[PDB]
């Protein structure tokens, strides 16, 4: 492989500008479009890149310099492109959630935050009939999972953590 | 009291608030509408607060004013009760649904979760997830029932939390 | 069947969830609405969706009852509808319109897109980008007819497809 | 020019807060401000900075470790700088676009990501037929360029580029 | 002018571009409407516009021809001038208003602002930030009197700019 | 204290992970589980990564590789875990607002734009009467802050500031 250091420096700007603004569900397939407008047709090229990128790994011995430049951009870039990556194939799932309770009047309720992998949030008041709404229907979901192939083997796998569940709603109901 | 073609010019008023969609300054903007029509008079006001408010008639009305004003009701009584609602609890959830999917050897959810104020929000779960969330929200009924007013307020629901019972008893036998 | 002042606590129920913006979860919503006035009945809810669906009412009704029925079908049959639609289609594209600027030597075109579900976008074109897009939109039309079943629409569309031969030939010839 | 090492990480301090959320359509006004209130009123250090951080160019001798420290904002902020000065100026133009191809039933449809240079996305469906009407409005509003004076000399700059359009469309109709 | 049913498919039609919120697009795809129904016929359309834009029948009508008429208007002229209105104006502000809440020694605010398009946006200002924003729209108005066509707005605003002297006179003086 | 080079490296990828995406509502409390999932339990351990990252402080010697990586995350991410704070505690505060005048026929206008501490921003049109409006209601309520012991105080601390707001707009009376 015969790269130019100009190469490496002009990578960098163009990757810099597209991880300026936020990672959005095309932002993976921006990336793609920046090295295979690098490689210049070159797969070759192209698959040093996104090995180097991508996964981390460097298929060729480079230059101290151009080394180097590799690792820095390694640094700067493996993580957002993975997360861009994790968004274009499940960045609707579920990454996060947070719980707020207000004790306001004769009443206890929640100011709940959902956030998903691709970042996005959402604020969702419950009191607590429906915090137990929701778990009743999150339930039932299970359930239903329970009776197909597929969804009997997701939660068998999980099985020791839904015994768990079992213990802390028993817990619950004792008091 | 004393009227003029009120009713028409609060008719299109109302109708030019209530062509946007229902905010959290709507309910707001519509005090300032009957404001405005009744020329500032709280009487007045009041007494089209009753009729638009709490579909009540506190005057005999000439045969086309009286129809007028339960056209201005049938039009608006529910609008202006959700503009409230919204003002007082918009952010509380509404409405769930989940549709089941299968991909890739995995039973996931497509949830989408709608508030007071008709917000919506898509939120993807698998079997895992499903169960952390439940498992927080489990969490977040003991955090109430160690409040003294949360106790209270799980004391009220018993039939609800015997039918998490049920379903909890259903998962963990069905496993 | 047996009703009862039925027809009124509908009619407030459905203003209710019509009152906020529809998404993706009113069709849902209102099946749910029309259960809970059936009281469950499935007899009764069919009743309910034929005259609220397909604007069909299965049975004669007393002057009153018949009154109101005509009232929610004009009311609310095609809210209904559309929150179907939009269950089954909600991001399919449903308008466009392009207002031509001119700024600084450059012809460029405010765009704005709407969805079935009424989201709008504005997206800014200049000449090139025009042109790009259609570049893109064209390939789409070339990976369809690769595909059997893409194949086959296009088929469908050949005086669409011959539209698009004289838009081509006058631009082409205009330069 | 008499500056304080102090400077550099003050400034530093204050862009890595800047750049930390969202670049959005203030953002190029924020840093110019931020700029400014370093400068003291010093048009010549304020422009010391703007020329180092917008045209990472240095306009005089530093010492080494307030080079490096240049070098370091430089590395940190110039490319985020110039894209939030392009979304100020640009921000609402079209920026990337991706399709993926959907074959279920007897329908080709197509899931489109429009995502603008300031970073949002839009998610829009369309089947053939959609595709095919989208193409023509586009065309149609390159024909309208096209009788302008400007339009038409952007027009003639990308000649080839249209010619080819025609070309890829030649090759779907023989098709 | 000749006409068919065209009152209840014009009326099914605008049913449904009014069942999803107003946009910037709902006005034009309104025209649309009519011109379909009009089957492309401008003097029919006129008739159309006239009637829903202004109210105005510019023809009379039988019995059951013109009930649908006054119908249509009665439902959609406020909607059709709303939808002309955001078209023209919609991200102009409409409304605000604010709560005023004490937290930790702290008199802070909790503003909403609603634009013309009935998009809204929650703002919160503490004593401080009221301050700057009111000496930041102040020096607009500085601007705007430095401008010759801004000078003229403000001279129609006399009685305007005097409540705006009590108020600060009032302010002043109790500090 | 026992670390291995490996702890800082895993705490590194999963900072870079959560900080990948915009920061929102959650992110504070997302770093803090990342923290004590890395300390497992040690409270010693994830003190000593809430010293670093939140307040930039070694509280203890580490060997030169370790400190250097200290260094590197305090650099990388003690800004973006404070922005993170300042959001969970005020996002929703007033940041920055820009305004752009037009002048366009007889009249000039502001396109303002007002970005917040969570970095949303809300684009916002004015005319000079929509100005003073907002003047006087902002006004309006800083008078009502003074008659509140708690406001009245917040105000005294800027009383320079507010006699100076006073001097502005008696400059604007003026001419």
């Amino acid at each position: 492989l015969e790269l130019e250091d100009n190469v490496f420096l002009l990578l960098e700007g163009n990757l810099k500008r597209i991880f300026a603004t936020p990672i959005g569900y095309t932002t993976f397939r921006e990336f793609q479009n920046v090295v295979f407008n690098c490689a210049n047709g070159q797969q070759e090229i192209a698959n040093f890149f996104f090995e180097m990128l991508i996964n981390g790994k460097l298929t060729q011995e480079l230059a101290p310099q151009q080394k180097q430049a590799a690792h820095s951009l390694i640094a700067e870039f493996m993580m957002p492109i993975r997360v861009a990556k994790d968004i274009h194939e499940r960045g609707e799932f579920i990454n996060f959630i947070t719980s707020d309770m207000l004790t306001q009047q004769e009443r206890c309720i929640f100011l709940n935050r959902l956030a998903r992998v691709d970042g996005q949030e959402f604020l969702l008041m419950t009191d607590v009939q429906n915090t137990c709404h929701l778990i009743r229907h999150l339930l039932a979901r299970l359930l239903e999972a329970q009776k197909n192939p597929v969804g009997e083997k997701n939660l068998q796998e999980i099985q020791e953590e839904i015994t768990s569940l079992k213990n802390h709603f028993d817990e619950l109901t004792k008091a």
